């Protein structure tokens, strides 16, 4: 009976109570732990991670504490060694925090379209 750590988080936030902090800041923590190895095996299980919680927080939570650590994050891996991540992310066709893609239509078109554009 393996266990998953965007099921338990997601059941963690749909119990009774969560804030969306504890479960959220834990995730990230596991997150970049699953970095920390360095393997093949070890980036599905980040990718997981960040569609589990893309899909909470655009849904109706925390969009732009999203598009916020993603700005820091392409930033960060692209100036390090993990630049894969990116072309991973990206080429999984999965893009930022859309405005559309959430419940509002609110997000620049630098955030969405500048960090997925077709030409370079």
């Amino acid at each position: 009976g393996p266990v998953n750590p965007a099921e338990n988080f997601r059941v963690l936030v749909k119990q009774k109570k969560a804030s969306f902090e504890e479960a959220s800041n834990q995730l990230i923590n596991h997150i970049e732990q699953f970095l920390d190895t360095n393997e093949t095996p070890y980036f599905m299980k980040s990718i997981d991670c960040i569609r589990a919680f893309r899909e909470e927080a655009i849904k109706f939570s925390e969009e732009q504490r999203f598009n916020n650590f993603l700005k820091a994050l392409q930033e960060k891996v692209e100036i390090k060694q993990l630049n894969h991540f990116w072309e991973i992310v990206v080429q999984d066709g999965i893009t930022l925090i859309t405005k559309e893609e959430a419940s509002g239509s609110s997000v620049t078109a630098e955030e969405a379209k500048k960090f997925l554009a077709p030409k370079d």
